[PDB]
């Protein structure tokens, strides 16, 4: 006998930032999970995630990823949980053959953001531990850095719960049903109904997108990311070694400080296995691609931080086919929206995105700009099963 203003299905990085934005506005909200955020079955998992502002993909990422670190610094002030460490990011590759760098630089130039132009040995120099080759150049910005993923989530739930948000854990939706005026889904537990609806199902929009008529290319990917013992007077957060995403001849890598200890860790971007959410094997090291794609990178970039395994973790990328996000409403529901396809890179703007699914949930609109992220985007290759 209970009905909501709002549910959420998927109660993750974007799904728990929604609900909390919503409870905060005395929103009567449901946040439904298949497991219990956070968790480590999703792609929030791996303890720390990179938020850098020169975000060269597209100018409208800009301005959401400013909006995502005041709230990080406003989440920061409200719990105990630890949110964000302010490490700096480091962004490096070869003189004149990185776009990435290049739409970097070009990102930071057109937003006037702070920012450290080196290269070659001022690069090696600035921070011990770094060996790059002498054409390489880097952008750093020294006000981002690292957020600490499960820890968002887990704040962002007790203050949601607080408020009187509840959260049904362990619980798959398996279908939908939508009306005019009402939205509906289908779970072992027993069914719901809101006035509105929001999906953020990460992974799983590749496989239940479909119960809402969507056919939208969604790709998961197996990411995985391993934490190395490494020299400490080079690599830890303790002596500023950076956050860093960087594109070498191979593909594009990212990595963290050692912060407490925990060792240095890496993840190689741009490679992933092709799989489905629920039968990926998550066990870290069953591909031997797992640790030597790893190795490779830091015996040739930071050779001090290529000691014993330490840990390693599973995750999963989902990705759209120009790789930016579906933050749109439904195109024949408007009292649903969507949030898929985060193409890993989405959490630094969870925040953000929260905000923006509150807004669009109980709106219809947002105040930020999300032209890039429509849903009817030509890009994007998105139709209707049936019409
Ligand atoms: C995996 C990964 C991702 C990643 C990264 C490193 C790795 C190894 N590093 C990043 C970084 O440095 N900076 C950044 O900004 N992003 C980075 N990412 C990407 C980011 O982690 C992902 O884009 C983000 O986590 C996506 O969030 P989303 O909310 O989409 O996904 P989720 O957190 O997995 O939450 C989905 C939830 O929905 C639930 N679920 C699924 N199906 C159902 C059904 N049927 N019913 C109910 N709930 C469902 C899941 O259980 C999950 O909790
Ligand atoms: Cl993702």
């Amino acid at each position: 006998s209970t009905h909501f203003d709002v549910i959420v299905v998927g109660a993750g990085s974007m799904g728990m930032a929604a609900g909390y934005q919503l409870a905060k506005q005395g929103v009567k909200t449901l946040l439904v999970d298949a497991f219990d955020p956070p968790h480590t079955n999703g792609s929030h998992h791996g303890d720390t995630r990179i938020i850098r502002h020169a975000y060269g993909e597209g100018r409208e990422y800009v301005p959401l990823a400013l909006r995502s670190q005041e709230l990080w610094y406003e989440l920061e002030k409200e719990t105990h949980h630890k949110i964000f460490t302010k490490t700096g990011v480091l962004v490096f590759g070869p003189k004149g053959e990185s776009a990435f760098v290049a739409e970097t630089m070009e990102a930071a130039k057109e937003h006037s953001l702070t920012v450290d132009l080196l290269e070659g040995d001022e690069i090696n120099k600035r921070w011990p531990g770094i060996t790059v080759p002498e054409n390489y150049n880097a952008i750093f910005e020294p006000n981002s850095g690292v957020l600490f993923s499960e820890n968002c989530i887990r704040a962002y739930r007790e203050l949601a719960e607080a408020r009187g948000a509840k959260v049904l854990t362990h619980t798959r939706v398996e279908d939908f049903d939508i009306s005019p005026d009402s939205v509906k889904i289908e779970t072992a537990n027993g069914s719901y109904t809101a006035d509105k609806l929001i999906v953020s199902m990460g992974a799983w929009n590749s496989k239940l997108l479909s119960k809402l008529n969507l056919d939208i290319p969604l790709q998961p990917y197996r990411q995985v990311v391993g934490f190395f013992e490494s020299d400490e007077s080079k690599y830890s957060n303790d002596i500023d070694f950076p956050g860093f995403m960087v594109e070498v001849p191979n593909g594009i890598y990212y990595g963290f400080p050692s912060f407490g200890g925990c060792g240095l860790k890496l993840g190689y971007h741009t490679f992933g296995q092709k799989i489905d959410p629920d039968t990926i094997n998550r066990e870290f090291g069953v591909y031997p691609e797992d640790e030597s794609n790893l190795r490779a990178f830091l015996e040739e970039y930071m050779p001090g931080a290529n000691g014993e395994l330490k840990r390693g973790a599973v995750c999963m990328y989902t990705k759209t086919l120009d790789e930016h996000f579906i933050i749109d409403l439904h195109p024949e529901h408007s009292n649903v929206v969507i949030a898929a396809g985060f193409s890993g890179h989405g959490f630094k703007f969870s925040s953000g995105v929260g905000e923006v699914l509150s807004q669009l949930a109980l709106t219809g609109k947002t105040e930020h700009d999300i032209s890039i992220f429509s849903i009817n985007r030509p890009a994007l290759k998105e139709s209707l099963q049936k019409t």
